[PDB]
């Protein structure tokens, strides 16, 4: 009995990485930075990586190789603005989910500190 099971398994974080990508999607600075046309499978990779990271399915890295993370946002500039939009729309998709209050907040401590480290830029 992992934390992925006990937090409702894999559709848990479908509605988590579905929640969060609307809340993304629909923000003004967040948006942009996404360069895709179509968020689909930026959604999915995250979706798959949670699940991988929590104890569920390894499908991530067996698609992607490791996660690597501060290196695959590289790319990207992930000030305190940005980082405190990523946890806003987080926030509202961790809310949603209404799991129990232990796991609610591993999770978002998790999410939390995960951000706070993604910042990568020289500010
Ligand atoms: C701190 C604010 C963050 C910003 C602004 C940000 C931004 C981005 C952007 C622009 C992408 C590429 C999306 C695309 O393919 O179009 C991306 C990919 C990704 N992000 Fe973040 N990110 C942040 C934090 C985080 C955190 C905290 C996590 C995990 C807990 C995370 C997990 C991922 C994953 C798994 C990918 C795809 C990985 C892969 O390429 O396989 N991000 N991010």
């Amino acid at each position: 009995m992992t934390f992925y099971e006990a937090v409702g398994g894999e559709e848990t974080f479908t509605r988590l990485a579905r929640r969060f990508y609307e809340g993304v999607a629909a923000d003004p600075v967040l948006r942009p930075m996404y360069p895709e046309e179509d968020l689909g499978p930026a959604e999915e990779r995250l979706r798959l990586f949670l699940m991988q990271y929590w104890g569920g399915p390894r499908t991530y890295s067996e698609r992607r190789g490791h996660p690597r993370l501060r290196m695959r946002h590289f790319p990207y500039r992930i000030g305190a603005e940005e980082r405190d939009r990523w946890l806003t729309h987080m926030r509202a998709a961790v809310d949603d989910l209404a799991l129990p209050a232990h796991l609610e907040q591993q999770l978002w401590e998790y999410l939390v500190y995960a951000a706070y480290a993604m910042v990568n830029v020289p500010e």
